[PDB]
C-alpha cells in the first residue's frame, strides 16, 4: 500500500521552468525586509534541521542537492541519495510535472544545466538518519534545482570555467526566489554544489550570504545552513562557519 501523503505532494508538484525568472525575483524583491531574519550554521543533515524546525516553522522549505539528468541521481555520499531514502522525494521527482527538467536538463549537453527547478510540496520525512521509523512523518517543502556541475565543466569543457559562478549564483537566487514566491518562512540551506559537483565551498557559503544580505534581506525568518561534513578537517563545514560570521 502506498504511504501516507505520497499521492498529495506528488500532485502538488510543480515545475519552475527559466522563462519565469522575472516571476521568482519580484517575488523575493516583493518579500524583502519582513523578518529579522535568524540564520545559523550546523552541522546537521538536512532532514535534521528540518525536523527540529518544523515544530516551530510556518511554512518550511530545503534544498534538494539534485541531479540534473535524473531523479535521486540514480544512486550514499550525497544529500539527494538521503533525502529520497528517507522521505517521499523520490515520487515527487518521478511526477509527470517534473520530467521536462530532466528532459531539457539532458537535452542541454552542458554541465551548467539549465534554469529549471522542481517544487515538491509537503514530502513527509518518514525515517530518521538513522533509518527507523518516526513517531509520525514530518512535512517539508523542498526546492530541488542543480548546481552547476563545476567539477565536469573543469574536465570537459573547461571554457565554461568563468561561467560557473555566475550560474551558481543566479541560480540561487531563482532557489531563494521560489521559497519566496511560495512564501516560505524557514529555510534549510547547505553545501550546495559542494561535494559531487566539486564547488568551492568558499564561493557557495558566500553567494548565498551576498543574497541574503542584498535581494533576500528579511526575506524569510530562518535560515540554517545544515552542512554535513565527517571529513576531520571539515573544509566544508568550516567555510560556511567562517563566511556567515556577518550574518549569524
Ligand atoms: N544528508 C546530507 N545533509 C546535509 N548535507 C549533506 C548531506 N550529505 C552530504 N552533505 C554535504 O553537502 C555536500 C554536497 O553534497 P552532494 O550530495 O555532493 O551535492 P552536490 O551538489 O555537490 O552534487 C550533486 C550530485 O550528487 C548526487 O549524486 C546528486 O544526485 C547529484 O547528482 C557534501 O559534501 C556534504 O558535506
Amino acid at each position: 500500500v502506498r504511504l501516507p501523503g505520497l499521492a498529495a505532494m506528488r500532485q502538488g508538484t510543480r515545475l519552475f521552468t527559466p522563462e519565469q525568472g522575472e516571476d521568482l525575483r519580484e517575488a523575493l524583491r516583493r518579500r524583502r525586509g519582513s523578518f529579522q531574519t535568524t540564520c545559523e550554521v550546523t552541522s546537521e543533515t538536512t532532514f535534521a534541521a528540518a525536523r527540529r524546525l518544523r515544530e516551530k516553522a510556518s511554512a518550511l522549505a530545503a534544498l534538494n542537492f539534485a541531479s540534473a539528468k535524473n531523479p535521486g541521481g540514480g544512486f550514499a555520499q550525497a544529500q539527494e541519495e538521503d533525502l529520497c531514502r528517507g522521505s517521499g522525494l523520490y515520487f515527487s521527482l518521478t511526477s509527470p510535472q517534473a520530467e521536462p527538467y530532466y528532459a531539457v536538463n539532458r537535452q542541454s549537453h552542458s554541465a551548467l544545466y539549465t534554469d529549471h527547478l522542481i517544487y515538491s510540496p509537503q514530502v513527509p520525512i518518514f525515517r530518521d538518519d538513522a533509518g527507523q521509523l518516526l513517531p509520525a512523518p514530518v512535512p517539508v517543502n523542498i526546492i530541488t534545482a542543480p548546481a552547476p556541475n563545476a567539477g565536469a565543466v573543469a574536465q570537459s569543457r573547461p571554457e565554461q570555467l568563468p561561467q560557473v559562478l555566475p550560474t551558481l549564483r543566479e541560480r540561487a537566487r531563482r532557489v531563494l526566489g521560489v521559497a519566496a514566491w511560495m512564501e516560505q518562512t524557514h529555510l534549510v540551506l547547505g553545501a550546495w554544489g559542494c561535494g559531487v559537483f566539486r564547488n568551492d565551498p568558499a564561493g557557495v557559503a558566500r553567494t548565498f550570504r551576498e543574497l541574503l544580505e542584498g535581494e533576500a534581506q528579511g526575506a524569510f525568518e530562518h535560515v540554517t545552513f545544515a552542512v554535513l561534513d565527517n571529513h576531520p578537517q571539515h573544509p566544508k563545514l568550516g567555510a560556511f562557519r567562517r563566511e556567515l560570521e556577518s550574518l549569524c
